[PDB]
């Protein structure tokens, strides 16, 4: 109930929300159906429109007008935005040459440069170039400020998850807004774009920027705008708030536009109808900037122009229907569209079985345009599993397609030509970032980056301490002139043991065999030196990774590779090796096919055994340092040490062997050598974080050998590929992966073919950031380079996406 009898006189767009039943005058009152009776009259004036004209200049103030052109308007803070242009001979901001903003030029009483976030829904990255001719204000922001060629959204590439990620620095699985539509089984409550349940605070986790600000003494504008408030009024409101007394005036503001998304759904991303929405947005930017210039704030305020996600061509005819795959389609609930999420229609149906649903949706039609996953099997880069609002069964939909339950769902709702939501590496989903102001750099292009990083930067811009988030603070320091955040590397928690030869061969009863009994002071000293670390400089190029948790592990050195061997998990945490451009691939010799050798530096008690693999009919093994890339026949024996062995399902060995035998040499050839760090990952609870020993759900049968959920590799070389990876003077180049350790290749519909036709495609799907691997392992890489730490942080957040431009 609302007592709409109260009044908005002197309260229009008040910043403090009043409580029911008292009536509201804030920028969301329309959305709650709670505005006072005179809100439209007082707060949504439209008379005479939004622009001064020559005949209005110096007029007698009429308080009815939407904006003013009277002499007093500048002191009142309520001129139309083009007042000084029309009435005082000034230029539009867009017509002024850009001039570097080396220091804030702020009026007296300003404690810090304000931040204005100008957010645009559905603004596809390529609009910045494709639309540049009709967007002059935006193009001036872009060219004169700091810009990225694109900014990567979060998955799913929907509006609410992305805007809340921008605001919090959190993945959707952590902030809780995992879709525009959601069911929470604990609450037994549904969230929708339309309706009142979304207003309940229990949905919204983490701490958004406006709360972070307020908690730390920095006043914020209200970020949200009811749809019926025209854009011109949103801009005038912001400019009026900026004219508040010092003690009342906010330091951070947002503008939101529902365009170009609204038209893009109707017309497709490049429909000829899209030019006009782009022009209108540019006009709005121009109003803001002219308005700021009038207030002498255009060289004081930091402006961020940012989007939530892009827009793809999608039409009704490109719809897959689950009714063409499932016998039982009435027994499921589907969240449909550009992603699918499936759960049981009834929790009382004991015949519901996810395994049967997954199998019925797997590789059934030759051109099938979606792929089913249990959520824990989704690419780790999506960070889309650790929330009870995310259904166990997920459908990843191909770009340009939809999934629906039945045909009647699609003609009882054609119309639309655009949509979004797909995998966040898809080029059409990419969006925009421009920063302009005293704190941003001048005429600077920065590489693409993820929207999860911006919360930290916005905090930097306002002098706030960020709440805990998924950004990597410092990785965006290169966007900033000042206010950089200078982190220190984390302290190493566990120091390594460096074992020597401590065990005789006969102390081992592992059930392993090897034909290695064939035998010199020249060369014996030389191999002892290899075991003491004499080649380590060649193979450990960026220092040893640091272990950031308490554990017991050994550094093991070899001619061709170095490893950090966990006594607790009975395998390496990491294995590091360098392959030059000139390296040769060789075979596993016949006489070594089933060779596994005890490691006399490591106790039988802290070793794997071959008998467990013999007895586990489902599980085989592979090697972290590949025997195919040994430097010599004698060095190859090291690759068959029990301390280099890891548990691998036969189906996965197909993938791993092809990576090791073919792809590593290919990358070394293409990149002028590579350094490879490979290892296991354990994430049985799919939280993106390293499992403890007591979280492990599967072991090699009858043993204490844990089974990894994933295998990673980090592949590093010189950005300047004219220098070899082992003699690189400058910036680095990286690509990495986190491959799911699955007992089948059902993910890959073409896996019956030669690995040349499917393995690399699998690997591209499971591309990762070094930072993702850090979270999953508790390791900290690149500790010893010649590079700036912030540069290394940028490198750790890089994602190799495999998309063209
Ligand atoms: C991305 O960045 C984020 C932010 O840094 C990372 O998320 C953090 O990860 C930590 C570990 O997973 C986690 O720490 C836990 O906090 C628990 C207290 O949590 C509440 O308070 C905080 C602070 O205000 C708040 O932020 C939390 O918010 C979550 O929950 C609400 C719902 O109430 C949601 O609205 C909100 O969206 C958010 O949900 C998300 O996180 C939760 C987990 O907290 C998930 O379950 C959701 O799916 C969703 O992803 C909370 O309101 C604290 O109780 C935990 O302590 C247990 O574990 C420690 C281990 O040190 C153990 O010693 C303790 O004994 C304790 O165990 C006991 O409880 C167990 C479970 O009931 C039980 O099994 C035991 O037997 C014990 O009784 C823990 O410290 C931190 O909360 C989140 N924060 C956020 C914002 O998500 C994220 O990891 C990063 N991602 C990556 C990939 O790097
Ligand atoms: C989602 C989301 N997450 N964070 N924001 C705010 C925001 C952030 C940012 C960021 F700076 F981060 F880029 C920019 C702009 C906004 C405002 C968006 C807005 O104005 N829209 C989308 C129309 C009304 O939307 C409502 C949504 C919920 C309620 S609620 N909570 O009352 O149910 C009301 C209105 N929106
Ligand atoms: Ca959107
Ligand atoms: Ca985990
Ligand atoms: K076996
Ligand atoms: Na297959
Ligand atoms: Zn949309």
């Amino acid at each position: 109930w609302t007592a709409t009898s109260g009044s908005c006189k002197g309260r229009c767009f008040e910043l403090q929300e009043v409580g029911p039943p008292d009536c509201r005058c804030d920028n969301l009152c329309k959305s709650y159906s709670s505005c006072c009776h005179d809100f439209d009259e007082l707060c949504l004036k439209t008379a005479r429109g939004w622009e001064c004209t020559k005949d209005r200049c110096g007029e007698v103030r009429n308080e009815e007008n939407a904006c003013h052109c009277s002499e007093d308007c500048l002191s009142r803070g309520d001129c139309c935005t083009n007042y000084q242009v029309v009435c005082k001979g000034e230029s539009h901001w867009v017509d002024d040459d850009c001039e570097e903003i080396k220091v804030p030029e702020c009026p007296a009483g300003f404690v810090r440069p304000p931040l204005i976030i100008f957010s645009v829904d559905g603004f596809r990255a390529s609009y910045m170039k494709k639309g540049s001719k009709v967007m002059p204000n935006i193009e001036k922001l872009r060219s004169c400020g700091t810009h990225a060629p694109y900014m990567r959204p979060v998955y799913p590439t929907k509006t609410f998850p992305n805007l809340y990620t921008l605001a919090t620095g959190l993945y959707p699985e952590s902030h809780g807004i995992v879709g525009n539509s959601m069911y929470d089984p604990v609450f037994d409550a549904s969230f929708h774009l339309r309706g009142r349940e979304k207003f309940n605070h229990r949905w919204w986790g983490g701490q958004p920027l406006w709360i972070t600000a307020t908690k730390q003494g920095v006043r914020a504008g209200t970020f949200f705008w009811s749809v019926s408030i025209p854009h011109e009024r949103r801009i005038l409101t912001i400019l009026q708030w900026l004219s508040l007394p010092d003690n009342e005036r906010p330091s951070v503001y947002a503008f939101y536009s529902e365009q170009p998304d609204f038209s893009g759904h109707k017309y497709g991303p490049f429909g000829p109808e899209m030019t006009n929405p782009l022009r209108e947005i540019d006009k709005t930017v121009g109003q803001l900037m002219d308005g700021l210039k009038q207030l002498r704030l255009h060289r004081c305020v930091n402006v961020i122009f940012v989007g939530d996600h892009g827009m793809e061509d999608v039409t009704c005819d490109r719809t897959e229907f689950l009714s063409n795959y499932l016998t039982n389609v009435d027994d499921i609930t589907l969240v449909p569209g550009t992603l699918g999420r499936i759960r049981a229609k009834s929790i009382n149906n004991s015949k519901y079985d996810p395994k049967t649903i997954i199998a019925a949706l797997t590789c059934k039609k030759p051109d099938q345009h979606f792929k089913p996953y249990m959520k824990q099997h989704l690419p780790k880069r999506l960070h889309y599993a650790n929330n009870r609002r995310i259904e166990d069964i997920h459908l990843l939909v191909d770009r340009r397609w939809h999934v629906a339950r039945k045909p009647l769902d699609v003609y009882k709702k054609c119309f639309f030509q655009g949509d979004h939501g797909f995998d966040n590496k898809v080029n059409s989903m990419q969006t925009v970032f421009v920063g302009y102001g005293p704190t941003f750099k001048y005429r600077t292009k920065v590489p693409p980056f993820e929207n999860i990083e911006l919360y930290n930067v916005m905090c930097d811009l306002l002098g706030l301490k960020p709440a805990p988030n998924n950004g990597t603070h410092g990785s965006l320091n290169h966007l900033l002139r000042t206010n950089t955040f200078r982190p220190t590397m984390p302290d190493e928690v566990s120091r390594p043991n460096y074992p020597g030869i401590m065990y005789l061969q006969s102390e081992f009863d592992l059930g392993c065999t090897c034909d290695d009994k064939v035998e010199n002071k020249l060369e014996e000293l030389n191999k002892r030196l290899h075991t003491k670390g004499s080649t380590k400089e060649r193979h450990l190029l960026y220092g040893r990774p640091a272990v950031l948790y308490r554990t017991s592990y050994d550094i093991l050195y070899h001619t061709d590779f170095e490893s950090g061997y966990s006594e607790i998990f009975l395998m390496p945490l990491w294995t590091s090796y360098t392959i030059s451009k000139q390296a040769e691939v060789s075979s596993i010799p016949e006489h070594l096919t089933n060779c596994v050798r005890p490691d006399v530096r490591v106790s039988p008690g802290f070793s794997q055994n071959c008998l467990a693999y013999k007895n586990d009919k489902q599980m085989s093994y592979g090697f972290l340092f590949p025997p195919y890339l040994s430097s010599s026949p004698e060095a190859k024996y090291d690759a068959f040490l029990v301390t280099n062995m890891v548990p691998m399902y036969p189906a996965f060995k197909r993938v791993w062997a092809y990576f090791q035998r073919v792809l590593v040499k290919k990358y070394a050839s293409e990149r002028n050598g590579v350094n490879v760090i490979s290892g296991p990952i354990f994430d049985y609870n799919y939280d993106g974080l390293r499992d403890t020993e007591d979280e492990i759900k599967q072991y090699v049968e009858g043993s204490s050998i844990p089974v990894p959920t994933h295998y990673y590799s980090i592949i590093t070389s010189c950005l300047d590929f004219t220098q070899p990876a082992d003699k690189c003077d400058g910036p680095l180049s990286v690509s990495s992966f986190i491959l799911p350790h699955r007992p089948d290749n059902d993910e890959s519909c073409n896996s019956s073919e030669d690995e040349s036709k499917w393995v690399e495609e699998l690997m591209k799907m499971h591309t990762a950031r070094v930072r993702d691997i850090e979270h999953l392992t508790g390791l900290d890489f690149y500790r010893k380079t010649s590079r700036s730490y912030s540069e290394i942080l940028t490198l750790k957040t890089y994602l190799h996406t495999y998309e063209s431009e």
